[PDB]
């Protein structure tokens, strides 16, 4: 994704639930999913990436402790180009 370029809506949708990516969590494999999905599908379930099966339990501990699970740079980009979609999910 080029700089200041407009991302497709599709590139901004969580691949698990199809909703807009709210507070996206990018795993060390570089697959991304929304925090809600992360919290249900990974943090309290598999500790796998749901796309590729990468073990992620130690990764989770590390960033949990440091409040750095969220990919702040991608979150910023999603809020900028799809603000309305983000507020609708918050609601
Ligand atoms: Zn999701
Ligand atoms: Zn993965």
């Amino acid at each position: 994704l080029p700089k200041d370029a407009i991302p497709s809506l599709s590139e901004c949708q969580c691949g698990i639930c199809m909703e807009i990516l709210v507070e996206p969590v990018t795993l060390p494999c570089n697959h991304t999913l929304c925090k809600p999905c992360f919290q249900s599908t990974v943090e309290k379930a598999s500790l796998c990436c749901p796309f590729c099966r990468r073990r992620v339990s130690s990764w989770t501990r590390y960033h949990t402790r440091r409040n750095s699970l969220v990919n702040v740079e991608l979150w910023t980009i999603i809020q900028k180009h799809y603000p309305r979609e983000c507020k609708l999910r918050a609601s």
